[PDB]
């Protein structure tokens, strides 16, 4: 935007972009369904990430506008706007004070970039549809977290499309580091992996180690992954925390796929998947449920470790968790 | 969808609109919404239905559903022209091509399959952007094939791979030979879809035309195989350039659709500093004047030629693309 | 529709080794030579016929043969260890397993198959390198797997990608849900002969060891999928790392080819300047001592678990390795 | 060492037609693809001229090489190594003296590298017959050719395999085209149309100031590519006796396998594939007489009198095998 209003106004918006309950969707309208792009732009600058990695401005824009060129601008929940989400949301995780000057450059890169890539080309259906159905993603990928491979392949393979590659100034070092760390945590945000990666996160906060600065300390890959792993995974689940305006629109979009598959199977004469089928639904019930079995769950856990810096997101949490609990019928 | 085995009100008025299957300006547009979105998958089942296709070859009902709903599937919701709709368009328009009188007893049933699922096969999983494009930006799809009709190449592939999907491949009842038949004329047909192939096509549609031979009957005559597949390509290469032969009404949605697709290309080629392709930058377009070009140097050249080869059936057609010609030559504005 | 799935006219010295396919020691090398290097084909064809798995799930015989005959293919004749010869082992080795006493009636017949057919498809289209140098050179292969148990991923997705070429569909008469079935469990057992996971699986193997419990019949109790499917993957991953275990005569063989292939890219890495891999530096190996090394940390380990299992059904199995430790022992330079 | 000197001996031959290829192919232990690509790649300085960095350059060269099989009698890397010497060769042609860019020999060489890698050792028609992954995905048209194109440029894209990766947009842009355009063109089902497109260019022949080839458009100067590159590869039948029969053991071999692994399957045997059936000698005749005589014919006017005795070895030795056919 240029010297006018339509700038303005976005510019305006991407003040927040620190700030947990950023007005996402408003972005996207105004930035003309680049959110993904605009977002992790001005994050990339905000962390001074091109000049420390030299990315080229061009190479960044268009590997952005190409990476969110992939995400189905037809599926309702899975799209690049639930991608900016997540990157936006994994970049105020990682300026959390409790995380001070832990992680090195590199991993803030790679925890960002995950996030960017861990749903494109997401064809808004589950593992299990595919595996069903057996398409030829899931031949390939052997029925194992079928998508979460995918999402990583298509995003690395996109970095060879012309002018694309961000990291063509990394070191071989990097490139491998970097790869690695990707991929631990795309892979790690496939719901299958849920409860051990919460288990192991639990384990983690009963051995809690502050250093001298009152920041946690990780002294090994094993934990510095782990904690990245849980972070992207948290924000991937972090629509209950928002601002209830927010978690709102989420949940109406992922209702609406759910559904969607759900007429799916039910055309193609199969069993339809739990909260797939809209003639029988209790979207505020599963809310409540999917609140309580998992997300909050989690968050709790990850609060126990950054303590106290997500409190509020905890009490966000809590409290829409109660407004959809009043909002069940009777 | 049916209430104790009675059709819905909806189904019922599909079924209504359904009945022009067997003609020219079908409103495929409200075939679409009422259908659900599903225009490729009842439009293909009633044809197949009525040219007996499903006993001819033994194709069982849930298979060819199953694989229906499936190439539908992979066909983008989101490109506004090289859509399901577009594919369940160049399908009913083939059916209707295939009938005309001058091809009588023509094509077995096998050629007439063919034509039939290369066209509903024609542009599956088409990202509503040109080869070229596909080309300049280096996509892996134009890696694996070699920048060479990289979109039409795709989309037989996927057509076929599609098969290979749970109660999917309705050619399993199909013997080896029927089977490569089968095979090879379809991908004959989807490659001459390739608008770069068009010249070519249409020199051969005339000098077939010129040699022109008619039977007993007045029905044309194909001995080689070379003369009946050409037949077939331009066949469907005619269907898949048959919107403005097609009613105004209709005609026209097709074109802001076509549009709609080309400047969102346009603006994706700007937003990352290309050259904007023909026809794609909305803030330089003289939509009226392309439909004119388009009309007068490739529509016309090709549907005259048709008309010729199996005159005078599609004198009708022909006609109605004349006055949709002048019809844009009066709007563009001086 | 030859006796023993090919043609052969030294097919009556064929039939005189294929008797011995229930027999641990089998002699697979004079079955590839006899068979025309169609080892994997022939042990394979001659394993469904004796456990009826032909009529069981309704393959037809030139179905199977057209299959086997393309996995066999699919294994490259010039990687000297990694091949069909070493399948064929495989599959030979796990079929003696599976009729131990111990495990009598224990598996179904799709349990069985499973087995069988994982085994057999376990190693196909194998390079001849390791997985660490399919990610070091960035390989198609390790980018589409993401560097997690690539060549394990690849043999699977290989194994079940041949069963759509022409009449190779073997599981074609199964349901649904024995195809779902089936191919989780052979899945399950494939990727886990990735080294990787050698230490959990035996210290699993081991726990059940622990708490093992038998039937009425003197027979292995397995409750649930979690123990059946790890008895399973055990069974194979022990079938797979075997040579130790077998006559001298075999094991030797058996050395000569990996120790030629370590080799083989140990020279690859010396080319491309990369660090050598462990036991692939022709100037600076230790064959002898690398064996006794495999053995005492993992190849006895396992089947010292696997005999205690199946007690006392292995014990000859182990009687031999320890014989088969003891050469190379002694045949170490000093 | 001791072969060191032996190796450069014989690379002493790279430019000449004729050179013990099979040597090279022992001497540098199976790297004949790899050895004859660097040298011509200094000796036409293409590295400094590209900017490809020697490391680069060579780790690519193991890499494509690796990727040919070992397995395969005929079209393996021995094949692959004869093709790029023979396009040098041609390349250097008087009739042809600065007429082609850096740009446009390197892709001339880089096509004739990896026009067949990857190659099973079966036909396209093998492949389409049983439905192979290779021919779903190419939808049964020059399946294998396109799939060598693939191979070759995706081999670039390993760890420090780019040797493009200093030339400009401009130049990958052309370089690509042009390469494909090539390799694209050593599909025996376009050989026909190629050829006629050749016996059209001599007859309209033009020449410049300098006497070398006048080739004005790209139209005209990929032609003359496409049909060296295949000149290359069917220039078997031209090289003396002794490699020449070597060579048609190996395709014979390979041929009789395919035909033993289609009469295990049930399927029909391709032609010259039987070995209980077949004709070797008089299958070679026909394949000089249809096919590489009126190939190197035409070539032969077009660079007239460069090949001349490539055409005389090439008469030579067809009048050879014609004595061997049987009755
Ligand atoms: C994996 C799935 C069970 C988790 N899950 C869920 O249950 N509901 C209800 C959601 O809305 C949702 N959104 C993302 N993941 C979700
Ligand atoms: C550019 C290509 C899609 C061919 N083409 C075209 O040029 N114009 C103008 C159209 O309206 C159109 N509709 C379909 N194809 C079209
Ligand atoms: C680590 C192991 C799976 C690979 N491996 C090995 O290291 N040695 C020494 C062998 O003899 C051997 N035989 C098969 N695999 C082997
Ligand atoms: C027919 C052709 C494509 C295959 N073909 C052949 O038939 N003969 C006799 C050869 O010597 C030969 N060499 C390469 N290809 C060959
Ligand atoms: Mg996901
Ligand atoms: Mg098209
Ligand atoms: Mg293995
Ligand atoms: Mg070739
Ligand atoms: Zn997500
Ligand atoms: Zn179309
Ligand atoms: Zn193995
Ligand atoms: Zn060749």
């Amino acid at each position: 935007g240029v010297k006018t209003e339509q700038e303005d106004v976005l510019a305006k918006e991407l003040e927040d972009v620190n700030k947990w309950g950023l007005h996402v969707f408003r972005i996207a309208e105004l930035s003309g369904n680049r959110p993904l792009t605009v977002i992790m732009h001005t994050i990339f600058q905000e962390r001074d990430l091109l000049k420390t990695f030299k990315i080229p401005v061009d190479t960044l824009i268009t590997y952005l506008m190409t990476l969110e060129d992939h995400y189905h601008a037809d599926v309702a929940y899975h799209n690049n706007i639930h991608a900016a989400d997540v990157v936006q949301s994994t970049h105020v995780l990682l300026s959390t004070p409790a995380l001070e000057a832990v992680f090195t450059d590199l991993e803030i890169l790679a925890a960002i970039f995950a996030s960017a890539i861990h749903d494109v080309d997401h064809p808004g259906v589950s593992n299990q549809f595919l595996i069903n159905t057996n398409s030829e993603l899931a031949l390939m990928y052997n029925d194992s977290s079928v998508l979460e491979n995918h999402h990583l392949a298509v995003g690395f393979k996109l970095l060879q499309e012309e002018n694309c590659d961000i990291f063509q100034n990394l070191t071989k070092k990097q490139r491998q580091s970097l790869r690695k760390m990707v991929i631990d945590i795309v892979l790690a945000t496939d719901m299958s992996k849920h409860m051990n990666l919460l288990a192991d996160l639990k384990t983690m906060v009963e051995t809690k180690k502050v250093t001298s600065s009152g920041v946690l300390l990780l002294d090994n890959y094993s934990d510095r992954i782990q904690v990245l792993q849980n972070m992207v995974h948290c924000a991937d689940l972090s629509n209950p925390t928002k601002p209830l305006q927010l978690y709102r629109q989420w949940t109406d979009r992922i209702m609406e796929e759910f559904f969607r598959q759900g007429d799916r199977e039910r055309e193609r004469g199969m069993e339809i998947s739990p909260m797939c089928d809209k003639h029988n639904a209790s979207v505020e019930k599963s809310q409540v449920g999917f609140i309580d079995y998992i997300v909050h769950p989690l968050w709790e856990t990850w609060a126990d470790l950054v303590h106290p810096d997500a409190q509020d997101i905890l009490d966000t949490l809590e409290d829409n968790r109660e407004w959809y609990q009043s909002t069940i019928p009777q």
